[PDB]
């Protein structure tokens, strides 16, 4: 089994396929896990979510690669054998848009932040093919978002990125935080190279009160955690300012 340096390790309930983990955490939503391995250092898991919304199905975030993504699309082949109707991937970053060419390549349609999309040139990543847009307290402008079914998207303000998004997944008690929400027992924010300190804390708060009944909080390098990931996040993040 893989045993990654930075992530949750495998545990009951896990799938190892290929070289990436699975694991269900509702009857229609599953998280996927990858690892990037860094030299000297070992392997970075970095998670995203599969969502089943009746006939399609639903992603967020890539991979770290390509190869790792053409797996995440050959485990929903192989589990699930539904289309995948669309991603949505949450910020520029290689851990959360390092796959796009393979979900381009699979004829899937790609959503991000419209600064997404503007940064990812500057980052070594491909753009989406669509642009999401939000309104001044965060929600997505609905006519950006179109068929998105139960995912809800939603912009926090500037944290671990300027351009970061979250998601909620509507019919279930789980949102997912990406790489802004770090676990309840974590030491540090990870990387804050590319991180408005100044905002960081009112944003993850943004997100706790954008999903105020998630009692399920999934994030890019944990397990899924209570909402105390938030709460925590946000006590970190008051020491930055
Ligand atoms: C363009 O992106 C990269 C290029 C090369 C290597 C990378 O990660 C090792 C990345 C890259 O995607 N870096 C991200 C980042 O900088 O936020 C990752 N997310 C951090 C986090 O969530 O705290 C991390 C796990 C400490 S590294
Ligand atoms: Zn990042
Ligand atoms: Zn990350």
């Amino acid at each position: 089994e893989i045993r990654p340096t930075i992530g949750q390790q495998m545990e009951t309930g896990d799938q190892r396929f290929g070289d990436l983990v699975f694991r269900q955490l509702a009857p229609n939503v599953w998280q996927h896990t990858s690892y990037l391995d860094m030299p000297g250092f070992g392997a970075v898991a970095s998670n995203g979510l599969i969502v089943r919304d009746g006939g399609r199905v639903l992603v967020v975030d890539t991979a770290w690669t390509d190869d790792q993504t053409a797996q995440i699309l050959n485990w929903i082949k192989q589990e699930i054998n539904l289309p995948v109707a669309l991603a949505v991937v949450t910020h520029a970053h290689q851990d959360k848009m390092g796959g796009m060419d393979a979900l381009h390549a699979a004829g899937i349609a790609t959503y991000a932040n419209a600064l997404s999309n503007q940064l990812a040139p500057q980052e070594g990543m491909v753009a989406a093919q669509h642009s999401l847009t939000f309104a001044a307290n965060g929600w997505v402008e609905p006519a950006t978002a179109p068929n998105f079914g139960p995912l809800k998207v939603f912009y926090p303000g500037p944290g671990h990125t300027s351009d970061n998004i979250t998601v909620g997944i509507d019919g279930t008690d789980i949102a997912f935080g990406g790489c802004l929400i770090k676990d309840s027992k974590a030491k540090s924010l990870g990387n804050l190279g590319d991180a408005d300190t100044e905002h960081y804390a009112a944003s993850a708060r943004a997100f706790g009160a954008a999903f105020p009944k998630a009692s399920m909080i999934v994030m890019s390098h944990s397990a899924p955690d209570s909402r105390a990931a938030i709460t925590h996040t946000a006590r970190m993040a008051d020491k930055l300012r």
